[PDB]
């Protein structure tokens, strides 16, 4: 068929089958360009493979580091008549690159919160890897199905205490609004340490260990978000604040656990990046357009592939074997840059003088949108959008 972008405000419904390949290609193309990560995993799981740091994570460690890569996702193939999800044709490319060079690449589709998921990875690690020696925990689901009482808990990108009123850009009209989110109650913020914190991290972990299929040694990752002041009612003190606070304390228990044949478990602080939730909290494509603009300027701009580089190369497999700088709880830091005070101070002294006629002068709001685009495979630059196109695309994934 041919495909179009139907996208108002920041849903888009449509995906591009080959945008979506062409995207895993130039990640590809840029982990490659930065040398083989001489101390790099060799056989390495990622649970939440399918976009942004879950495919990163999974491209750097196979085509930066040469890993055997298993990859966990929830994801839809398309139909003849039905292009898919941007995850699943991203997946996809990843498979068909992979094989390409002669790296394992194996895929399991479905529930990643379901005990059956942690079984189907215990189990096809067993038929050719034998033992992970790295599992990245990049699940970024905002929705947790129980595994023994199939309950369906959701998380809430709401405050605590009192009410979130910060600048925001209204959709699809590009003008400046203010924003207000309600506090979390008491239910909602148990409800987002349930999804959003450690304890599926703990289940993937203690399974695979119960199955002996972690090699001695083996590290573990889990990804977070601390966020500018702007969004600190959220990311620090609100409801999604408990959730990391409980990535913190399994991130502890799991360390202790790897410690005992030399291993570690480490939360990721990672940049803000444009991801398909990232529109999810009204200021963050304010904010997002602001700093891209400044970080750019500085040249310290990154995507989601180049922060995950940098923690493989610069904080976990560094050339001289030197252990990873982490921060006060243990954590890697690579919102380094974002967060620096030249950059962060840009922010704080354009903030009140943004309005709707300077947004596109102050902020690189219209790159924001065309990136958001390339999200789902439009814009993106080897395409001719007119051709027809195949959505049934499949790969080396089985399905639960």
């Amino acid at each position: 068929m041919i495909i179009k972008p139907r996208i108002r405000g920041f849903i888009c419904t449509t995906t591009h089958p080959v945008g979506c390949e062409q995207n895993v290609k130039e990640q590809i193309a840029l982990t490659k360009a930065q040398g083989p990560i001489a101390n790099a995993p060799k056989r390495v799981l990622v649970v939440g493979s399918s976009s942004g740091y879950g495919l990163s994570s999974r491209i750097t460690a196979a085509f930066g580091g040469g890993a055997s890569t298993i990859g966990v996702f929830f994801e839809k193939a398309g139909t003849e008549k039905k292009p898919g999800t941007a995850g699943w044709y991203n997946s996809a490319a990843f498979d068909k690159f992979a094989k390409e060079e002669g790296l394992y690449s194996k895929s399991l589709n479905g529930d990643a919160f379901s005990n059956e998921a942690k079984q189907k990875t215990i189990d096809l690690i067993k038929e050719d890897l034998g033992q992970i020696d790295m599992v990245v925990y990049s699940l970024a689901s905002p929705v947790r199905k129980m595994p023994e009482t199939g309950e369906v808990i959701r998380s809430s990108l709401k405050p605590i205490g009192e009410t979130y009123t910060a600048t925001a850009v209204d959709t699809n009209k590009d003008a400046i609004i203010e924003a207000s989110v309600e506090p979390a109650t008491e239910q909602e913020i148990k409800d987002t340490v349930t999804v959003m914190g450690g304890e599926d991290w703990e289940l993937w972990i203690n399974a695979l260990s119960e199955a002996g299929v972690l090699a001695d040694g083996c590290k573990t990752v889990a990804y977070s978000y601390i966020g500018t002041e702007l969004t600190w009612p959220i990311y620090w003190d609100g409801a999604l604040g408990q959730a990391k606070m409980d990535l913190d304390r399994a991130a502890t228990a799991l360390n202790e656990k790897l410690s005992a044949t030399g291993g570690t478990a480490n939360v990721a602080v990672l940049k803000s990046v444009v991801t398909q939730a990232s529109s999810a909290i009204p200021v963050m494509p304010l904010y997002i357009a602001m700093v891209f603009k400044k970080m750019r300027e500085e040249g310290v701009h990154e995507g989601c592939q180049e922060q995950i580089l940098r923690m493989f190369s610069q904080r976990l497999y560094k050339a001289d074997g030197s252990a990873a700088e982490v921060d006060e709880k243990n954590r890697l830091r690579l919102d380094d840059w974002e967060l620096r005070e030249d950059i962060q101070q840009h922010c704080r002294d354009l903030w009140p003088q943004v309005t709707t006629e300077n947004l596109k002068d102050l902020t690189d709001y219209v790159e924001y949108k065309e990136e958001f685009l390339k999200l789902f495979g439009f814009g993106v630059d080897g395409v001719d959008y007119d051709a027809d196109v195949n959505p049934e695309v499949n790969f080396d994934v089985a399905d639960i």
